[PDB]
């Protein structure tokens, strides 16, 4: 869920950092 914390982002993709979810379009947010 927390957006800084990942710094990852989701596209044609899934995400490149374990544990992150592309809950917050276009990027991954690790919890």
């Amino acid at each position: 869920g927390s957006i800084p914390a990942c710094g990852e982002s989701c596209f044609k993709g899934k995400c490149y950092t374990p544990g992150c979810s592309c809950s917050k379009y276009p990027l991954c947010a690790k919890n």
